C-alpha cells in the first residue's frame, strides 16, 4: 500500500526551514508539514536542527530530512504497514528511534510520517480527515463539535517591546451561534483593534507579531486588556467575546520567582514575585476582565505554584510547557491538580498516537483540550481536522491575519459547511466540548 | 465535464473575506481562492464587495459568492464547456458579465471560476498545473525557467511611519545557481535584516507588515538601502543579491510634482520635485546601490516623465499603477516606451486568458513580466505555477515570512525539484526569462 516516503525542506511562517513529508499510496500522495515553536519547553521532544551557522542561521533541517529519506523511508515501505492502524504506524516509528525524547531521528522527522499516514488512511477509507481522526480517537460523532477559536489579537512578552510581561492575549467568541459567525465577529474585533492601535500608538504598532496579533509597546496587562475591551465594544460584540491569556511564565521565571519586568535588564530583583503574589495579580485581572482561560500561569516545573492557584482559579487553566502534550507529564498534572486543560501540540510529543493518547487521558480526568498551532506555522491544515476529530470545542491557531493562521480557520469553515446539521458549535461549552450533547 | 460550480466566503491574509470557488468534474473537486483587489477605481477589473458596515467592516463578499452560485454556476454547467479550452471558459465568463471592468458579477466571482477551470483542465490532462499553464501560454518547455524571487524586506511610503517616501525595498538573489539556493540565501539576508533592524531601531521595528517586510521609522532612501546592504554583507552574500524598488510614486504626486516629504502634513511645497529632478535622485541611487529594477518611478498618468526616464534608465522599469494589468494601458506604455516590464496581477484583469494575453503582448514587445501577489493574499499557490507556466524569470510574492507568501515560494521549491534537469534558474537573466535558452 505505502509505496514511497519522501521528505524535503520547506519554509515556515517565520522563514525558517522545516520538514515536509510525502507519503505515496494507491490513493495518491499525502503531504504533512511539521510546525516549529520558539523557546521550546525543556521537556519537548527533540526538534532536530543542523546547527550549521553558514546555512539558514544554523536552523537547517537537512539531518532530519535525511533521517526520513535514508532511514525511516526504506524501513517503513518494507514494513508493510496498514496506515489505517495509526497505533501500528506510530509503534513502528517510535521503535526505530528508540529514545524517550526522539533525539535519534528527531521529532520533526517522525511527526511528518505520522501525520501523512493518517491523511493516506482517510483517503483509503474515502472519508474526510476529521472523520478518520474521530475514528482514531473514538470520539462521539452525533453530533460532531466545532471549536471556539481563541484568536490571538495582541502580543507581548519576549517578542515585543514595552514592559508587558504576558505573551498572548486572545479573544474567544463563545457567544456566537456558529463557527462562521464566531470567525466573522472575531475578525471584526481584530480590525477594530488594529484601527485603535494605529490611532493610539502610531502606524508601526499596527504591524504584526509572528502569530498575526498586533504588538505595540504596551506597559501593562491592564493597558492591553483595556485596549481589547475597547475593540470588542467598538465592533459591537460586548457580551459575546471572552478573553484568553497565554502568560508564558517560563519566559520570566528566575530562580523560584517571577520577573514581570524581565525585558528591563536592570530589573529590580526585590520586586520579582512569588507564586502566591503572581496568582494575586491574575485574580485582579480576572475580576476586571471577561477572562475565561489562562495558559501557563506558572513555570514549566513549578508544580506547587500551579496546584495552589488551581484551588481558587475558577476558570480554565491551560497547561502548555508544564505538560508538553506528554501523557507522563499529564499524569503528574492530573495527580497534583495543577490545571484543568491540555494545550495539545502534536510536535511537542512527535506522533499522532501519543497526541491522541494525551487528549484521551486529559478528557478522562475531566480536563478540556485546546488544540494548538506553533508560533512557526505553515500552510498545513492538520490541526483544523484534528480539533474536530477530537471533539474538543476549542482551538488556538492565531490571529485572523497571516495565512498560516487563516488556512486552519478557513478549513474549519469548510468542515462546518460539510457537516451541516451533524455539527454543533461549542460556544459557552468549549471547556467540555468533548462531553457536549 | 463540469458537473458543479460552487462558491463560499473564506478569509485572506489580512482577515478580510474573499471568494473561494470549487469546480467539480469526473477528475474530482478543484479549488481556487482569489486574492483581494479593488472594488473601485479606473482601468482595473472591480471585485464585488457588499458594503454592509455591520458585517466584516463593509468588506463582505456575499454578493460575489451569490453571483457564482446563482448566476455563473447554472449557466456555466448548462453550457457544457471544455475546461481545457481556457479561452472559451473565459469568453463565456466575460460575456455573462457583459461589462469591461467585470463590475456586474465581480472580478472576484469571475476570476475564481477562471482559475478553478485551469486546475480541472490540468487534472484532465494528467499534468501539473504549471505544465498546463505553459501549454496555454505557448511558452518554451526545454528547459522550463524558475523565477528569481523579488523578496520584500523593507517597506516605507504609506506603509510605514517616518519620512521614507519610497514604498517597497526588495532583494533579488540573481547570483544563486538554483531556485532553492536563491530562497535560502534570500531568507538569510532577511533574518540578518530583521536582526539589524531590531538592534538599530528597537524591537517593535521587527514587526512585519502585510507582505512580511519590516517597517522601521526611516528617514531616507539611502538609510534604508545602507541597512539592506549591511544585511546582505552580514549574511555573506555581497555580489549575489541585487535590489528592486517600488517607488509607488502615485502616492506622492501632487499637482504635476513629486512630494518626497508627503507624510509631513506641513510639507514644504517648492521643495517638491519635477519629473527630471526626481529622475536625478533615482540616478544617484542607481550609482550607489545594486538596483536592477525600479517599479512606478513616476505617477500613473505622468507618461512624459516615464518616457523621458526610460531613455537613459538602463535597468528594468516595471509598470504597476501605470498599467494596472490593463491591455489598453499596456499597449500605450509599449508605444510610448514608458517602461520595459509588466507587473502582472491576475485579479486586476479578472481572467487567466486575459492575464496570459497581457504577458504575451509584453514579451512580444521585448518587455519582461513580473508575476505579482496582492496585499491581501491567500494560501492558494496559483501564481507560483503561473510564473513557471509563463516562463517569466521573475516573481514578486512577498518576504520570506507569512505563509500566504511562503506558500508560493514553497511551491516553487517543489516545482523545481519535480522538473530537475528540465528546468533552469533565471538568475541574472530574469528580465528576459521567456527568451532564455
Ligand atoms: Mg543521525
Ligand atoms: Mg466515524
Ligand atoms: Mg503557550
Ligand atoms: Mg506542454
Ligand atoms: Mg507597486
Amino acid at each position: 500500500a505505502v509505496s514511497k516516503v519522501y521528505a524535503r525542506s520547506v519554509y515556515d511562517s517565520r522563514g525558517n526551514p522545516t520538514v515536509e513529508v510525502e507519503l505515496t499510496t494507491e490513493k495518491g500522495v499525502f503531504r504533512s508539514i511539521v510546525p516549529s515553536g520558539a523557546n521550546t519547553g525543556v521537556h519537548e521532544a527533540l526538534e532536530m536542527r543542523d546547527g550549521d551557522k553558514s546555512k539558514w542561521m544554523g536552523k537547517g533541517v537537512l539531518h532530519a530530512v535525511k533521517n526520513v529519506n535514508d532511514v525511516i523511508a526504506p524501513a517503513f515501505v518494507k514494513a508493510n504497514i496498514d496506515v489505517k492502524d495509526q497505533k501500528a504506524v506510530d509503534d513502528f516509528l517510535i521503535s526505530l528511534d528508540g529514545t524517550a525524547n526522539k533525539s535519534k531521528l528527531g521529532a520533526n522527522a517522525i511527526l511528518g510520517v505520522s501525520l501523512a499516514a493518517s491523511r493516506a488512511a482517510a483517503a483509503e477509507k474515502n472519508v474526510p480527515l476529521y472523520k478518520h481522526l474521530a475514528d482514531l480517537s473514538k470520539s462521539k460523532t452525533s453530533p460532531y463539535v466545532l471549536p471556539v477559536p481563541f484568536l490571538n489579537v495582541l502580543n507581548g512578552g519576549s517578542h515585543a517591546g514595552g514592559a508587558l510581561a504576558l505573551q498572548e492575549f486572545m479573544i474567544a467568541p463563545t457567544g456566537a451561534k456558529t463557527f462562521a459567525e464566531a470567525l466573522r465577529i472575531g475578525s471584526e474585533v481584530y480590525h477594530n483593534l488594529k484601527s485603535l492601535t494605529k490611532k493610539r500608538y502610531g502606524a508601526s504598532a499596527g504591524n504584526v507579531g509572528d502569530e498575526g496579533g498586533v504588538a505595540p509597546n504596551i506597559q501593562t496587562a491592564e493597558e492591553a486588556l483595556d485596549l481589547i475591551v475597547d475593540a470588542i465594544k467598538a465592533a459591537g460584540h460586548d457580551g459575546k467575546i471572552k478573553i484568553g491569556l497565554d502568560c508564558a511564565s517560563s519566559e520570566f521565571f528566575k530562580d523560584g520567582k517571577y520577573d514581570l519586568d524581565f525585558k528591563n535588564p536592570n530589573s529590580d530583583k526585590s520586586k520579582w514575585l512569588t507564586g502566591p503574589q503572581l496568582a494575586d495579580l491574575y485574580h485582579s485581572l480576572m475580576k476586571r476582565y471577561p477572562i475565561v482561560s489562562i495558559e501557563d500561569p506558572f513555570a514549566e516545573d513549578d508544580w506547587e505554584a500551579w496546584s495552589h492557584f488551581f484551588k481558587t482559579a475558577g476558570i480554565q487553566i491551560v497547561a502548555d510547557r508544564l505538560t508538553v502534550t506528554n501523557p507522563k507529564r499529564i499524569a503528574t498534572a492530573i495527580e497534583k491538580k495543577a490545571a484543568d486543560a491540555l494545550l495539545l501540540k502534536v510536535n511537542q510529543i512527535g506522533t499522532l498516537s501519543e497526541s491522541i493518547k494525551a487528549a484521551q487521558d486529559s478528557f478522562a480526568a475531566g480536563w478540556g483540550v485546546m488544540v494548538s498551532h506553533r508560533s512557526g506555522e505553515t500552510e498545513d491544515t492538520f490541526i483544523a481536522d484534528l480539533v474536530v476529530g477530537l471533539r474538543t470545542g476549542q482551538i488556538k491557531t492565531g490571529a485572523p491575519a497571516r495565512s498560516e493562521r487563516l488556512a486552519k480557520l478557513n478549513q474549519l469553515l469548510r468542515i462546518e459547511e460539510e457537516l451541516g446539521d451533524n455539527a454543533v458549535f461549542a460556544g459557552e461549552n468549549f471547556h467540555h466540548g468533548d462531553k457536549l450533547l
